[PDB]
């Protein structure tokens, strides 16, 4: 029997796919597409996401994939320094293309034992009391203990489950387009460079096979949301630029509205939402692909441990308790970053104010730890300022702490040379070193990376593990 | 011989007539109105003006009518704590009506030997190589060497010089009432509580003998632009509220856009303007009194210098130079105060970053610094940074450098023992004082207190004088 049916072979579902394999966990993905897409949209992943990778031990095979960058502008395009004193051991941005990511991705899973079925599209849901039914398209019915809706942002699970999706509308649209152009590079740099001057939706940047990567504001909103036409290209590069630059010969073309919605419930029963199917939002700041990531990656190990028979009964609904929150602030952060992109006189001023104001580091470095997700703390009722934040990477006597978390496992980090988390051993590793550099007597991590409690004192220790990682056995 | 003809006596022509007389000239303020206006707009003062006062003396006068306040919430209305690190000797708000304000700066004027007309309005002007005539609205005529227009925000001096005065139109109305209520003060606090939650250009402010300050939004915008009747003062507070509060008996009503205006050129020949009638803004922050009471303190020594005989060629265009980029901030922040009350989502998102970036010190520092207008720095041209600023409250050996600017007059703070201001000294005082705290060797500070050279060798004093002070006698 298939434990857990992913639908959508996207990043969300694939390192859902991941982090479900690492416990045994029997995992079939649904992915529509026959072959995988190869038009990227993101461009790279943030530090949180890098950790994460890094906790799993994927870290070496994405940094060969990719360059490391350590540059400015990742709020509204505020130009600045990279923030030197962030705190993170993974403080830099990695360029790679989704297409890799995506890549990387099914590799890894595939290798883990996940199932990946290619042109196989969910059109129909029926639950109960002991599993869910995925229908296919094509008439076919699998059957899984749990459903993910990993489906993207037009989600098919979302909409057969009812679930509410409420949010601003599209108010600004703006235009994709790879193409090519009758112009030297130098010269659509120059006019790029004069328009982003106050329009700084327009953008330019080269594929490296004589195609260009095109960012262009639309022309009002469009009734039919269908991809522009290379004509509604032309006519939006007229007017932001005052010229099309002779581009020709699409190879995509395409439309994006800057709604903001996020899903009322992430938890539905047995079924449950993950990823751009859970929440959408404008790209400012590159966050969508690493927040789904970082979805996935807290339900992984929670749904395994449903699965496994240990997990507490309020474990999986904390997926929707943690997530749902940190999504709203996203949504809230990219409406603040698309006004800050306005052409008003007032937004203009506010940028003005801004473009001051990020010169201090203490914000350059608030804004950076918002859009890279590294400063997320999981309300999980502690009075530690360190209880429900992630753990960054720390030197252990011998090697780092993200070196042991590889097996998906929950890590007590014991200075003390005294707790034990004997009755969890088979959920929770004791990694007892007085030498690793933390300033705390001990914490409990989460299979996560994050901090379920810090303390001294063995019956303290013993009273909080059962939430995170159930009964003693 | 009239030197100068001030029209308008509101606080920038009673602060400029102040600053005139300090010197002789002999300066006839034209007010329109036949008594003093008895509804105050302004609520205080800012740091600067504060600190304006003292230089001269009447920070006393000013501090025994009002109440000194250190209180946050002064950009857009931005909750924080006041500044704890400012760098000012007068760190607080002194809270005093406009009509006290203007009471005490028409007090000193008149002291001084400054003649105020009231009921004479300046309908015409006509000036030539050797002086000004002003029109008044009876057919007399006044002869000067120079007219200031600090006639306020519709001022007819602008409009018959032709001046252009370009920026950004009224697009938000505001109503302003002093009127009776039919609830308990405690029934329109809870009300105005609630609306603030997100609407913020609401607010009531009792008045103390029974009448209370009404601000509320208007609906859309009046095409008369006149003032408001008591019915539309109902139906925006409904709209705005849910409850006119029973509001009666209004004693003032009024209506305010937030339009942005500054005028091309400050100087027309031998006819300059000051204060609103040289910028107009909406109220956010309460800078506009601050603004126009500094242009004052900016222009007086200049103009009595013309007057004089020694000023330097280039002196009175400085007037232009240092305050109309003074104003455009003003302006600029304004607008950005403005967008930051809006109600629309994006606005709103942009608001609660703001509120998050307020937390920390340099920030609230940086908003609280440039609204109070400490950290004004006039571009002199000179590398080092105290080069154009104002020079903050100092102790000396006795007293406090303040104490020894009352008479108008330039300043060399000497901490060397070896400097000289010689040829200049009926213009320059020469205050030798190793034990002044002040981390220079010495600096040359400006009749208003802005320092315009710092260093140590005579010979390089020597050569900054004559742009400041003319020639040597
Ligand atoms: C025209 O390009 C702009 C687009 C603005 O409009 C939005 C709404 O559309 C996007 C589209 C279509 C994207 O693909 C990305 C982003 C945005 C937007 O804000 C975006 O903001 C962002 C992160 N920042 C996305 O990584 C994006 O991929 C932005 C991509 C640019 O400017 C603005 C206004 O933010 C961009 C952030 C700046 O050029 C900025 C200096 C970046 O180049 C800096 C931070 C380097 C980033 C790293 C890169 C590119 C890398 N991994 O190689
Ligand atoms: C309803 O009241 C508000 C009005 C908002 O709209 C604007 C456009 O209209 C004004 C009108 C009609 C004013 O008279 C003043 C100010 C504004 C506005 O922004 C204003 O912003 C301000 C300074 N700040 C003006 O001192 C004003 O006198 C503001 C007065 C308030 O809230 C907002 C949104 O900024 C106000 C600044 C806050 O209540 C704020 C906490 C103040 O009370 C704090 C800073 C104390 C100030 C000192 C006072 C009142 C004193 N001297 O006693
Ligand atoms: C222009 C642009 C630029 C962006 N730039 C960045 C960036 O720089 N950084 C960043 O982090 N994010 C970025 N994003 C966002 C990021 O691309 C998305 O958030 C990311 O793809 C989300 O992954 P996902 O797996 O949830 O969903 P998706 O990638 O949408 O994939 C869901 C999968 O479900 C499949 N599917 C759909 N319906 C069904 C069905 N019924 N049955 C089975 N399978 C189905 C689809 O074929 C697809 O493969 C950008 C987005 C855009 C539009
Ligand atoms: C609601 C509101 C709240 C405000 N709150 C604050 C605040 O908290 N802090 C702050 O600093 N500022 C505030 N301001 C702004 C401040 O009130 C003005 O900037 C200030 O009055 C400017 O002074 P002024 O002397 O330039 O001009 P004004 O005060 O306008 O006075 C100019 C004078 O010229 C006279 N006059 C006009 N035409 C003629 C003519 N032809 N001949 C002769 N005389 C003439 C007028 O009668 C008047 O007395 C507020 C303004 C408003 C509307």
């Amino acid at each position: 029997m298939i434990d857990v049916i992913i639908a959508g072979g996207g990043p969300t579902g694939l390192m859902l796919a991941g982090e479900l394999r690492l416990h045994g966990v029997r995992t079939v993905v649904l992915e529509k597409e026959p072959t995988p897409n190869q038009h990227s949209r993101s461009r790279g992943l943030h530090a949180r996401s890098i950790e994460v990778m890094d906790q799993r031990g994927l870290l070496e095979r994405f940094l060969a994939h990719g360059e490391q960058f350590r540059v400015g502008g990742f709020f509204a395009g505020l130009a600045a320094e990279w923030p030197a004193d962030l705190d993170t051991a993974h403080s830099y941005v990695l360029a790679i293309p989704q297409v890799v990511t995506e890549r990387l991705l099914t590799e890894h899973a595939t290798e883990l034992g996940a199932e990946i079925r290619r042109g196989c599209e969910v059109a129909g849901l029926d639950q109960d009391a002991d599993g869910v039914t995925a229908e296919l398209a094509d008439g076919t019915r699998l059957r899984a203990r749990y459903l993910v809706g990993c489906d993207g942002g037009r989600s098919t699970v979302r909409r057969l489950l009812g679930v509410d999706f409420p949010g601003e509308p599209t108010r600004v649209e703006t235009l994709l387009a790879d193409v090519r152009i009758d112009v030297p590079v130098e010269t659509l740099t120059a006019v790029v460079a004069e328009v982003r001057k106050t329009q700084l939706r327009f953008g330019a940047v080269p594929a490296g096979d004589g195609f260009f990567r095109l960012i262009v504001p639309a022309q009002g909103l469009s009734a039919d949301r269908a991809a522009p036409t290379l004509d509604e290209l032309k006519r939006c590069l007229h007017a932001t630029a005052g010229t099309d630059f002779g581009v020709h010969s699409p190879r995509w073309l395409s439309r994006f509205g800057d709604a903001t919605r996020l899903a009322e419930r992430y938890r539905t029963g047995r079924v449950l939402l993950a990823g751009d199917a859970a929440h959408i939002h404008p790209p400012t700041g590159g966050q969508g692909l690493n927040l789904g990531i970082q979805d996935a990656f807290n339900l992984g190990w929670k749904l395994a441990a449903a699965i496994g028979g240990w997990a507490p009964p309020d474990l999986l609904d904390s997926y929707h308790d943690e997530r749902h929150p940190v999504a709203a602030e996203v949504l809230d952060n990219t409406r603040a970053q698309m006004t800050l992109l306005s052409l008003d006189p007032g937004p203009r001023a506010v940028r003005r104010l801004m473009a001051e104001l990020v010169e201090f580091p203490d914000v350059n470095r608030h804004l950076i730890e918002k859009i890279t997700a590294i400063a997320v703390r999981y309300d999980l009722g502690d009075g530690h300022d360190l209880v429900g934040r992630r753990l960054r990477d720390i030197p252990l006597t011998e090697g780092r702490l993200y070196e042991r978390m590889r097996g998906g496992r929950g890590l007590l980090l014991d200075r003390t040379g005294r707790l034990s988390v004997s009755g969890w051993s088979d959920r929770v590793d004791h990694l007892a070193d007085p030498g690793a550099a933390l300033d705390v007597p001990a914490a409990l991590l989460r299979p996560d990376g994050h901090v379920a409690w810090v303390g001294e004192d063995q019956d303290d220790l013993l009273a909080h593990l059962p939430r995170w990682f159930g009964a003693a056995t």
